[PDB]
């Protein structure tokens, strides 16, 4: 609602999960990963007060978690998409681009990459879809 | 932008001050009022980091703090425009109104009424034209 | 949506009319009018396609037609609410001011003044409150 | 600004060419391609008036042009970056889908893929760097 939302990629497996708020800021996210993406976590802000939107996804992986300083957001998110195993299509890797640092990638940066370099916007928010492991994902970005 | 810039209502007199970027939550407001508004200064928050804004005006008349808790925020501003010694229009009185409760009146209020009630969207910061008092003000509003 | 809704200006009477499109573009504007606000309809785009919102009130009064030419835009929208006769509190008038010429008064500014100058924005669709008159008046606003 | 931006997809080099202003709809695309993008020029509507933007880029290749009607849109671009001669990264491919069909592949798909599907929003209007060839892309989106 007054954001920008692209997505999916990724494939059609796993169950839909989205927001239901209306997100100002992202402050942290968690992410598991091994060969894939596991699972996604993150918290947001809206009328000063902190939401956590999931756990999304299984609880495999090894777990990161990035913590955005203040005065940091970030500048581009980075990935791939593909099979693993006995599934079609999911999202084998992730990179999440500060004006600070990079973090990441985790999973593994097989099969076909995508790129969101974000020149004047700020991301608040992520969707996807969700297993064991996430089947999909998007993002969702406010004008600046 | 990607806020919704409304104003001004008042005069030509004094200094325009307007902040940069894009604000996402108003969390404080100071406001000085004796016979007219005095001076405005408020707090906010960018990319997880907060700022202050202002003081802007002088200081005569008398002080009062705003202080919004998580959850709160402001649903209606109104205010009155007229002369006052030989200013032939300036900021006379504002009151805010938040879902939780109605600070103000500030000043007299005296003059041409102004009102802005918000229906959906967040206001999350001022402009204005400033001298020894207000002379002029405007708000900033994004979507919700 | 992505719009900054202001409203209500008006009392709290007739019918809650309003629009649920996507409106990008204002383009015209029908009003009938006499001591006070009888009628609102307005055209506006969406993906390049023009859809009628309205007629909201009744058939009194005269009709006037506002259509905004190719780079014009409305800046500010001011007016007038307060009692007309039995009915305590309606839209006594309403004046437009595109960035070309005025619009208006139409009705007669008896009552509460209200005056919505815009700094930064595009006006793209209005609600209100509807019976016989026009009993209460708001205003949709994209960023620029 | 009230949009979105995305980009830069590709290279360094070229000149800088962007619009101004808050374009609301894209009504066609003409596009130069060969073994790249050569050159790109669209037409979008701002305040009910048509501009034109570009063309930017070179005059080689092959002529394309794409002319939305009223109710179609684009949901989605793709396309590649890589190099080609004496420039290290550029614009080598791009597609665009809309609601009613897809325009493209133009150039070659060569390099590393992007993808931006868009699930709210609209995609109107486009900048980038550009020389003789096309050696950078992005993209402005509004809230839907």
């Amino acid at each position: 609602s007054g954001l920008v939302k692209l997505g999916l990629w990724g494939g059609n497996e796993g169950t839909l999960q989205d927001i239901d708020g209306h997100p100002t800021r992202l402050t942290k996210i968690v992410i598991r990963s091994a060969h894939a993406i596991d699972a996604l976590q993150f918290d947001y802000v809206e009328d000063g007060k902190t939401f956590a939107a999931g756990q999304w996804g299984g609880n495999g992986g090894k777990s990161d978690t990035i913590e955005f300083q203040p005065g940091e957001y970030l500048i581009a998110i980075k990935g791939t998409t593909g099979a693993l195993g006995a599934v079609t299509n999911l999202v084998r890797s992730l990179t999440f681009i500060s004006n600070m640092r990079t973090y990441g990638p985790f999973g593994l940066e097989h099969g076909t990459p995508f790129s969101v370099p974000v020149a004047s916007g700020r991301i608040v928010a992520f969707y996807g879809r969700f297993g064991s492991l996430v089947d999909a994902f998007g993002i969702y970005l406010m004008p600046y």
